[PDB]
């Protein structure tokens, strides 16, 4: 295959490889995976990613490849002229602190709104769990605030694999019940990333 | 380099890719991992942490130089961070998402089950044997190491999964595993 391709929902974390593929001026064939039907809980969808989760990318040798964050590191790896990873190692770990944190902490918190039944079995622990939502992405929305965002982006002045995963997750903070307003740093991020190319050219294919 | 650690936690994960990496240390017993570096910069996040090891000492080989098979890596770390370690958590760190003892009581009971389940996905998509990605050690078998330590106390039994039993006992055998046993890490 000439080109990557990446299986994706509108709105999900699967988005912020699209744009890390867009910010390295790569070609690639999205491919929409509809949730509306269950498609990802399916046997096609489960043949590609037998974890029935968005992203996937397929790889030109037709590897598949899982995980927002391994994606997001492989993307920069095949295209070093975008310097998506600073060479600086410390730089680099700040960067990828930030997207496992939002891997293990900030997307699971998330995840507690919608899929309860990962976790659990009872109506009421669903209910539990989604009226949590709200108070544990803010939560993680302040400790993005005073811990993780150095301004204007995660790590600085220098744009990185850590701003489209952090762009996507912030994304949710109003739909989970959190104002993004009450966080002038992750603000003025939002800004910052809504103006560049990349969200300009997800949001064109109906990604955002 | 400074590690703040827990025993019998995944902050000895990072343990082990020091020792792997030759890299002296200082221990010290306490999230962790954390690790402060000369400049008293504080890194979190055992992946990440990780990666610095091997990004610093890259002569020890810790990461694939061929781009795809260091994704499969990573793949299997973010798998273990946002996935196994997530579903282990909820046995005693349910009050993160829930309020309710009900609800405390539910997902406790689902954890064998989670585990399990989480295990056979390893046994059949992660490990590749020996190691994750098969004969080669990488960043992604110390992460494995511990979490799969938390199999038999989860209500999952590990002797059911030859691939990770071979992979424990691979582990075992190891200097680095060998090293922060007797440092008391677990
Ligand atoms: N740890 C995974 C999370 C993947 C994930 O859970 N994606 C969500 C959308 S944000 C999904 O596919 N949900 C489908 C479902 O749970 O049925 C990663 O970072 O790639
Ligand atoms: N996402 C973190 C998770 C760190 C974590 O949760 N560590 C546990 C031990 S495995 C901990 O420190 N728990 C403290 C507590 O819950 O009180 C990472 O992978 O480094
Ligand atoms: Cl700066």
């Amino acid at each position: 295959m000439v080109m990557l391709t990446l299986y994706f929902t509108p709105g999900t974390i699967s988005v912020a490889v699209a744009i890390a593929i867009e910010e390295a001026a790569l070609p690639y064939q999205p491919v929409r995976v509809d949730f509306a039907t269950a498609e990802q809980t399916k046997p096609d969808y489960l043949a590609i990613n037998p974890k029935g989760r968005v992203p996937a990318l397929r790889l030109e040798d037709d590897t598949i490849l899982t995980e927002t964050g391994a994606l997001l590191d492989y993307v920069a790896a095949i295209a070093p002229k975008a310097g998506l990873v600073p060479t600086d190692p410390t730089a680099a770990a700040q960067m990828r602190s930030a997207m496992y944190y939002l891997a293990s902490t900030m997307h699971v918190a998330h995840a507690h709104k919608m899929r309860g039944s990962r976790w659990a079995k009872q109506q009421s622990s669903f209910e539990d769990m989604t009226a949590q939502v709200p108070e544990t992405m803010a939560a993680c929305a302040d400790f993005v605030e005073s811990d993780i965002l150095r301004g204007p982006y995660v790590l600085g002045e220098d744009f990185s694999l850590a701003d489209p995963y952090l762009f996507v997750v912030c994304n949710w903070l109003d739909g989970d019940g959190v104002d993004t307003a009450a966080y002038p740093k992750i603000t003025t991020f939002m800004q910052q990333m809504t103006a560049r190319a990349s969200v300009a050219a997800v949001k064109d294919k109906g990604m955002l």
